[PDB]
């Protein structure tokens, strides 16, 4: 029992983190086999930040302008190329700690672990979710760029996020590992703002199912709803629309608890109307939306506490 | 900027986790140098768990009754002994991945990272605090026993917790790595109740400082208080007493923010007496008490390991 924001163990990713320096700029890179991936803005200077021409900046660099340090060892850069917003530095050594891995581009609402790093060294690990407005609510300081987000279902690391920037509201933006940004953002310091964010409805429903699995039913009610009526109400509270795909994904939790998905939707409607009246759910006084259905199944018992 | 419940990187500990099996019971062990540490109740069966005599159970076991597996490799057990509630299995090979480490016993209110493991394989990491009632609010299923809690400083892993059991309210109890329980618990298959818990005041103040560092300031006010008056309020809301040592420990955050501890105490007093009036702090509608002052400093300054 219990329910925590649980990250994946970070060791398989720690062994891939390196420091990349170009000029006076230092950030983190990800060393997989004989390639180091890092944000391309490592090649910018101070006069470059608003409208950098990355193709023009990069042609002026040789391999030896990039200093890559793995722990105490310098790696030798033997080639470089840019793919979208990431730089790929070919190095002369394959990383002996490379885990089994893949690159995946995730959808809003998906969660992942972040290993926050500075100067190629890990500082901590935490869970994040891709918000509907394609930002993440991270914890990142100067020098954290190139830190990555990942999942490790089974034995394989799926890298899904590379950190590039902080927006004015204090939230964060970055790319997949092919260098395409999530959302409409660009790696320029021109004025950019995140869109209005919404709550991830399917994740709130998953977390209510987690609460039932762990033994709490106080928030259920005798009512049901149609999917259409639920979405009409949910939108009034800035909740994302719930689709038939989301209803299907909740199937296993519904089966384990005996609570039909649209009955849990009626419970959520009432919670939005009433608040918690001084109670908590899984230790929270707010409705939590950064656990996915898959996260709940990963963490919770397969036996409900009836 | 931003502020998240952050665990330590777990790689140094992952390399130490093994699977220990005795009879039909399987749980996790911690392999350091040439010793594997695990809960002594691995030697119990069903008819033993209600009132175990561990000294008598251990005599019937030979070294080959303990099956220790590190990944795909079996370790050969060459000795066994018990220290309080921890079994120590001497093995024939030192763990080549042993980090610099020590065993430490923590105080209530201190936080640590848990590496939750099953069948010797790490499955997740999260941050926990030792509650004033010596439980932790963990997330553990059958087979999680022997999972460990730890802190890191520089290069040294300080192991502080080994998981043994779940209490009826769904919170968790365990030992230090010398086998001494935290709290008034025993390793027997009986319902044992956690005492009434209280809120860790110095940690709530640390988190209010984190909120200020991150720009969330609505709860600051013109008032200040004394330690004595604040502690009357703390007692009334089931908060731990705030000592002068706590005031000193908040010194670095009070310096980084420029806000005196007793000024912040006047803010917390008002939050306890009036609530949040529908607002949140760092995204929470509750007063969070599982960040220590050092946790706030470590996260807000980017400290690496």
């Amino acid at each position: 029992s219990g329910f925590r924001k649980m990250a994946f163990p970070s060791g398989k990713v720690e062994g891939c983190m390196v420091q990349v320096t170009c000029g006076t700029t230092t950030l983190n890179g990800l060393w997989l086999d004989d390639v180091v991936y890092c944000p391309r803005h490592v090649i910018c200077t101070s006069e470059d930040m608003l409208n950098p021409n990355y193709e023009d900046l990069l042609i002026r660099k040789s391999n030896h302008n990039f200093l890559v340090q793995a722990g105490n060892v310098q790696l030798r850069v033997i080639g470089h190329s840019m793919q979208n917003c990431v730089l790929k530095l070919k190095v002369d050594t394959a990383n002996p700690k490379t885990p089994k891995y893949k690159f995946v581009r995730i959808q809003p609402g998906q969660t992942f672990s972040v290993l926050a790093c500075y100067n190629g060294s890990p500082s901590g690990v935490y869970q994040c979710a891709m918000r509907p407005n394609f930002t993440i609510k991270g914890s990142f300081l100067n020098g954290s760029c190139g830190s990555v987000g990942f999942n490790i279902d089974y034995d394989c690391v799926s890298f899904c996020y590379m950190h590039h920037m902080e927006l004015p509201t204090g939230v964060h933006a970055g790319t997949d590992l092919e260098g395409n940004f999530y959302g409409p953002f660009v790696d320029r310091q021109t004025a950019q703002a995140a869109g209005t964010d919404t709550t991830i409805t399917v994740n709130v429903l998953a977390w209510l199912y987690a609460a039932v699995i762990n033994g709490d039913r106080w928030f259920l009610n005798r009512f049901t709803t149609t999917l259409n009526d639920f979405n009409l109400v949910a939108m009034k509270y800035n909740y994302e629309p719930l689709t038939q795909d989301h209803v299907d994904i909740l199937g296993p939790l519904s089966a384990q608890t005996g609570i039909a998905v649209l009955d849990m939707c009626a419970s959520l409607k009432e919670l939005l109307q009433n608040g918690m009246n001084g109670r908590t759910i899984l230790g929270s006084a707010l409705l939590e939306d950064e656990f996915t259905p898959f996260d709940v199944v990963r963490q919770c018992s397969g036996v409900t506490f009836q």
